[PDB]
């Protein structure tokens, strides 16, 4: 009866995010017509439900504060179905939520969410992606040395990452002073 595939709407609404098209009606709907699809089970399913909840509160400056433990929920009901989704997608996600907002989650470690993005480069160093989200991680938590190697493989790498996730690492770099600081 029309009722949208949430993979389908998560690609969709990371789409306009992409593009910079994505207002807060639209990540709302998105939040809205994922909750309202079926959960056919998949650690897809929830990793969207985790990674929609997670767009809206983005939105939101990580201050809506019950849409962070939807996040966090979802992203745990993902990681049991199967942890080995995405290349561990979702216990990344898990990571940076908890060394960025992680003292606004009940059950929440934030210096524990550092552990799951070294688990994540530990199973995947290939990805960028990876070590970009580990020195987010560092830095964020005050602890700038083990960052630098990170960011010298995100930035080796550079031309793998999204373009939100160049703007991201050219902040951090743009933070401690420029690229031209690394010596990498």
């Amino acid at each position: 009866a029309g009722q949208a595939d949430p993979l389908a709407l998560y690609d969709l609404l990371e789409g306009r995010i992409a593009a910079g098209t994505d207002s807060e009606a639209d990540r709302v709907a998105a939040l809205e017509q994922v909750r309202a699809a079926a959960d056919d089970q998949s650690a897809a399913y929830a990793y969207v439900r985790a990674a929609v909840a997670g767009r809206v509160a983005e939105g939101r400056g990580l201050k809506a504060l019950k849409l962070l433990e939807e996040m966090r929920t979802w992203a745990l009901t993902s990681i049991e179905r199967d942890p080995g989704y995405r290349d561990m997608a979702a216990t990344r996600m898990l990571g940076t939520l908890y060394v960025l907002a992680g003292q606004h989650l009940a059950d929440g470690d934030s210096e524990q969410g550092l552990e799951l993005l070294e688990d994540v480069v530990a199973a995947h160093p290939e990805a960028p992606t990876n070590h970009l989200r580990l020195a987010e991680g560092y830095i964020a938590l005050g602890d700038p040395e083990p960052a630098f190697p990170s960011l010298c493989l995100a930035q080796g790498a550079r031309a793998q990452l999204s373009g939100e996730e160049q703007r991201l690492l050219d902040g951090l770099l743009a933070d401690i002073g420029g690229a031209d600081l690394l010596a990498c």
